[PDB]
């Protein structure tokens, strides 16, 4: 089976990580030093955030050149000595491709604003590398995504005297995807990086591609067909290669993006779904609408796979729930105005779950337990804190914690010499939360975090195996089975803060012994009507193998 | 009924607590300033360590004046105004009588070491205080408790040139109490504080005042009658203030020293017998030892009532236990040598349990669910660990630590400055392990422990009921009821770090429905033959309600 089937996944932005020069920036030679840690974690691939040339108004993914090093991550030489040192490891790397969008400062756009013919008689060709408008009166009935910072999709330019469209901020064009010189442009950015030996892309932003009048502009079958070239020159001239999608929509409408076994589109799509309905179980103590979205998500192709995952560098997004669910979800989880942006939530995984272990362990656990691949947000494997005080999401991109030294160990400058700055308060500053401390601490998150790991990586029916939900009882409490190889799983969990007790329908394992996955703790022989009683504790989980 | 049956004790030494002067020494105005903290935590009953004037050779039980308040921890005056805002917060105060032995410099032995007979002809009537020998042969059949530092009970004077007895060290010589003005000095001492109101004393050394040729020296029926008097003596004169007894003796032995309603001795003794056997349960996974020794101990009296502790100022002693079970404890909590000392081993809590949180609550549940009044050792509420880098007991009496700030908050001198260095390292240290940290964490031991006691208070079948193990199936599972007043508590606790499963015997109970006593989620009826299936998490407790 394909790597990425197997892998765990960690996400980090360079610009955080580690300072190797002390300017307060991270950057490519500070990583480097740091790949040990990644691999003893457990990871497999790691996934960079933007690391282009870029004005960072919307922190890298306004890129200005799609083929460099932005100048505060080190040259291209430090990245390549950082790819072959993470592959001489055994790590894989992907990058991330922006293909909705530059900055208004790339050069295209900056050749694009002089208007469809040049100030010289000629047309100009990079005119139509965007999309462009007299009035600004096209595509409405099309929502806003930073909903707290703009007020429309189109923007007046006062040099070409006409509007130009963005999903995003302003500062950010929408490449126009029906020139298709655009398309090969977007092709020919991703050669150059594979041709250097990154392993694939997480592709941002792929519903948007596509605008048509009269639409919503989400999801549009033109898009799809664009992913699907990209793909087939994928296949075609990297085999191997992993692609992988973000596509915050519904569950009809993600399954789209890995196509279908005759017209493949991505290897990968991060299951956001399911995120949002975790968080709202465990307020609820009912699991029900995890089952309910799980159940509407289709069967993917062959090559397919999830990537899960809890947190991420944005939002807690609830733009694709019901309105009672957002509505829930803000009054559960962000009591102050301060912890909303847009339509979503900007609070890091320890904060959101009030810093309670039992909690985070329970999601983390049901995390690496669901069909797919795990992907973790860096930090949150210690267990960090965030800073609202800071603009936009940055407050959940504050530097890594090392040590309790200098800014964390993340770089020799202070504090408030750091691009963001590191975390200081009592209950998640560096003298608290940090991954010295955690190394040395015999039962460390970070610890617990890797055992886990090692855990799921013994039992390949995590990565592999199929899914079904076990009846019973109690909404409190999820139970389900993977399936694959002969191997069956069966995860209990507990979405209650007490002890709760049910009743599984195991009727087609009448027979069977359940054992613990640490230690086969042996547990009473499934009998009669396979009706098994239980009792858990507060957010208990239970990752049982049913032998044959 | 009697206030100290209700109670939850607080052991803290003032050297360590908190310094109020900025000399690097814990003072009683310090640790007035914090009686707000310790009211808060929900602790009722202080137990203070000996504050008398001494050389310190035993850390302040090696007494030189029993009438005044050591210089270093203020005046006389200053221990007032502590006694009355302890006091006026509803907070009681017990003191440590060291009633054995004094310091070589007390003005006793200073005078008896003059020989039996003066230079001017007179007798000395001090020379009696203390016990001595000529050729330091009578009592032998006695062991030396301190094992690693002393080789015989008996010491040379140079200057009266004959032996005198000490069970500790030979700077701390036995008082005699054949002599009867031996006993009238301690009656003497004990109403000195009884009558500036302090609440009760916890007594030291208890089963060694009589010495007998042929004989163990230890638990001797003339020591008995010394004590009974000493409760006559309190029960007379100062009606309903406390005598609590540390006596680590087998159970039989232990409990005669509640002696009998007909003529009693103290209110309460140390449960030394289960205390070294919840630990052992935990690590053989395996709570068969813990009811072995509850059932050896016999009835008490009415007014009598066990105090239940995990750790205290001393070594964890494995003086009292088989030579099988002392070597299970050595290899499975001692990996390095100079862990032991004594017959014991010298770790706080934290530390032992591998800093496990889930173990650290684990027992904290039993400590404060057997039937007895617990005791909390200062600085378990937060995690704090120890520094072998002291000699004797010392590394287990490091500075409170209040905040990140200097010295951990215990003082303002700075580490190398203070009495006691507080504790750096990155696990354990005042940086990551401090009060203000977990007053704001929500999720904090601190607060975890406050909750649970407040949770306790609520349900007084935990400090008056009685108690009746439960079958299980599973020797990993401990299972009992304590029964009060028509209430049924059932208690539930798994000492494996695994799921495990039981078959409670729940037959007396039939139609009954277990509660959960936080947050009141029912459990299912009691049905058929009372064999109740349970499965448990690793170091899971349930604490449950049975209701008719
Ligand atoms: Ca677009
Ligand atoms: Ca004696
Ligand atoms: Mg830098
Ligand atoms: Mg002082």
């Amino acid at each position: 089976p394909e790597w990425y089937k197997s892998a765990v996944f960690y996400e980090l932005s360079v610009r955080t990580f580690q300072d190797g020069n002390g300017d307060g920036k991270g950057d490519f030679p500070g990583l480097t030093s740091r790949l040990d840690y990644l691999k003893n974690l457990g990871v497999d691939c790691l996934w960079l955030l933007p690391w282009f040339p870029s004005p960072l108004r919307d922190d890298g993914y306004d890129v200005a050149d799609y083929r460099g090093i932005h100048p505060d991550l080190g040259t291209l030489d430090d990245f390549k000595v950082f790819l072959r040192e993470a592959h001489a490891r055994g790590l894989w790397v992907i990058g991330d491709l922006v293909t909705n969008h530059t900055s208004s400062d790339h050069p295209w756009f900056q050749a694009a604003r002089r208007g469809p013919t040049l100030p010289d008689g000629s047309p100009n060709e990079y005119h139509d590398y965007y999309v462009w408008s007299d009035e600004g009166k096209e595509y409405a009935d099309t929502r806003i995504i930073f909903t707290d910072t703009e007020v429309s999709n189109w923007t007046l330019d006062e040099q070409a005297g006409k509007y130009y469209w963005h999903r995003f901020f302003a500062s950010q064009p929408d490449l126009n995807y029906d020139n298709p010189k655009v398309v090969e442009e977007l092709h020919g950015a991703a050669r150059f990086w594979l041709d250097l030996g990154l392993d694939g892309f997480r592709v941002d932003a792929v519903p948007y591609l596509i605008e048509r009048e009269g639409t919503s502009c989400e999801n549009l079958p033109e898009t799809h067909e664009i992913l699907k070239g990209f793909r087939a020159m994928v296949d075609r001239e990297y085999p191997g290669r992993l692609l992988l999608a973000e596509a915050c929509q519904w569950p009809e409408e993600v399954v789209e993006y890995f196509g279908t076994e005759a017209e493949p589109e991505f290897h990968m799509c991060f299951n956001f779904p399911v995120m949002p309905r975790l968080y709202m179980s465990l307020k609820r103590e009912d699991t029900s609408s995890i089952r309910e979205i799980m159940g509407r998500l289709p069967k993917i192709p062959s090559f397919g796979q999830w990537c899960i995952f809890l947190r991420n560098h944005d939002e807690l997004t609830l733009e694709m729930v019901t309105d009672d669910e957002r509505a829930f979800m803000y009054a559960a989880y962000a009591p102050d105005a301060r912890m909303k942006i847009n339509v979503g939530i900007r609070r890091r995984l320890a904060p959101l779950l009030d810093n309670d272990r039992r909690r985070i362990e329970l999601l983390n656990t049901v995390l690496l337990a669901l069909p797919g691949s795990p992907v973790l947000y860096y930090g949150d494997e210690i267990g960090m804190g965030d800073d609202l005080g800071l603009p936009d999401r940055n407050g959940v991109r504050t530097p890594m914690q090392w040590n309790a030294g200098t800014s964390g160990g993340f770089s020799t400058a202070q504090p408030s010499d750091c691009f963001f700055p590191p975390i200081q308060d009592p209950v998640y500053g560096f003298g608290r939360v940090n991954v010295q401390s955690q190394l040395q601490d015999p039962s460390s998150l970070l610890k617990w975090t890797a055992r886990q790991l090692e855990l799921r990586r013994a039992h390949p029916a995590f990565a592999h195996g199929d899914l079904t939900f076990i009846e019973t009882g109690n909404p409190a409490i999820l139970a389900f089975t993977r399936q694959y190889d002969g191997e069956t799983l069966l995860i209990v969990s507990n979405f209650a803060g007490n002890a709760q007790a049910g009743l599984l329908d195991l009727a087609p394992f009448v027979g069977r012994a359940p054992v613990t996955l640490s230690g086969a703790s042996p547990l009473p022989v499934v009998t009669g009507n396979g009706q098994y009683p239980v009792v858990m504790g507060k957010y208990d989980y239970y990752w049982l193998r049913l032998n044959s």
